[PDB]
């Protein structure tokens, strides 16, 4: 583990891609209001951003409703443009809220200037969903219970 900084971050949660304006989820344009609420209800806004002095970055976000979903896959898109690049993730912690299991998902980023695309199957919906996340509004001092993967 390396010298660096641990920030609090606010996750921008998007049903509609913030750069292209396109919705990839099969719900499409006519479902924007329910889709946006669904992303917001699933992914917590408060997150952790680790930046080592050497330049490595790890973003941890928290997913609610994990008892109802699965087959998580993630892609990175630097600058929010160009191709989606498949990326590994690690569950660094599990917790609980009023909906059951929560998962802390850690993903390495080439830059904070990055879109994360996620997809997963949702059991009660009987279909897979596609959404976008990105980190902003950095807070110098992280406050919360996520577990640091990278920096001391
Ligand atoms: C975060 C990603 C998600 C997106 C983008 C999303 C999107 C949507 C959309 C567009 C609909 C309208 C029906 C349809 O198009 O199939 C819907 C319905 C529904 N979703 Fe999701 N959803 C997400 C996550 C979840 C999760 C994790 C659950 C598990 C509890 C869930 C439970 C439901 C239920 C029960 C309905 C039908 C009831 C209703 O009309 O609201 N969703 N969702
Ligand atoms: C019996 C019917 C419903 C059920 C079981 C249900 C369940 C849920 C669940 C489990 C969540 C995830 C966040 C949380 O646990 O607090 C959620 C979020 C949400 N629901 Fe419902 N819901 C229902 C009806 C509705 C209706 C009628 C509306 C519209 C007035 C609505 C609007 C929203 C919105 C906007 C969110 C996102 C809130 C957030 O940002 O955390 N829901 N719902």
């Amino acid at each position: 583990m390396d010298k660096g900084q641990i920030y609090g971050s606010i996750i921008q949660r998007n049903y509609r891609h913030p750069i292209s304006g396109q919705i990839e989820d099969s719900g499409g344009e006519h479902s924007f209001d329910i889709g946006q609420g669904m992303v917001e209800g699933t992914v917590y806004s408060d997150a952790m951003l680790e930046v080592s002095d050497a330049g490595k970055i790890v973003l941890t976000f928290r997913m609610s409703l994990a008892d109802y979903s699965g087959n998580y896959q993630f892609w990175i898109q630097p600058g929010g443009t160009g191709s989606f690049q498949a990326v590994d993730y690690n569950i660094t912690q599990k917790g609980t809220d009023t909906n059951g299991t929560t998962l802390d998902i850690a993903i390495s980023l080439p830059t904070v200037n990055s879109i994360i695309r996620g997809s997963m199957f949702v059991e009660p919906m009987g279909r897979e969903v596609v959404f976008y996340l990105s980190a902003s509004e950095l807070i110098q001092k992280y406050s919360g219970n996520m577990l640091a993967q990278l920096v001391t």
